[PDB]
């Protein structure tokens, strides 16, 4: 679920404020997306969007109000490491893995200040 993704990010990047740092970044970090990501971080965001689009295209999973962000799973944080709980159901595990891969991706991508609040209508 959305709150857990924010906290997965804090797990992976202890000095981060997820909503301030990664929301409305580039062309994909934020609601929807368009065009081509502008850097690796932005590209982590598109892959996450894409990862969410695949979960919805799973016939077995009917997410509340069709949003995978509503679906809570179980995970833990230790010393920078995210672990998605094996007891998560197949749909919760898919979402957990979207969020974890994204938090791990964010932690490794260069953060370019200039791509925060990008002019998307122009550059995306
Ligand atoms: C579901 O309604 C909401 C509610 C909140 C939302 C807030 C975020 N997104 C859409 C939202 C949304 O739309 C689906 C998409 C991506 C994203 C990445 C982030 C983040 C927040 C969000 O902070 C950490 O990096
Ligand atoms: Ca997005
Ligand atoms: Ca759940």
């Amino acid at each position: 679920a959305l709150w857990q993704f924010r906290s997965m990010i804090k797990c992976a990047i202890p000095g981060s404020h997820p909503l301030m740092d990664f929301n409305n970044y580039g062309c994909y970090c934020g609601l929807g997306g368009s065009g081509t990501p502008v850097d690796e971080l932005d590209r982590c965001c598109e892959t996450h969007d894409n990862c969410y689009r695949d979960a919805k295209n799973l016939d077995s999973c009917k997410f509340l109000v069709d949003n995978p962000y509503t679906e809570s799973y179980s995970y833990s944080c230790s010393n920078t490491e995210i672990t998605c709980n094996s007891k998560n159901n197949a749909c919760e595990a898919f979402i957990c893995n979207c969020d974890r891969n994204a938090a791990i991706c964010f932690s490794k991508a260069p953060y370019n200040k200039e791509h925060k609040n990008l002019d998307t209508k122009k550059y995306c």
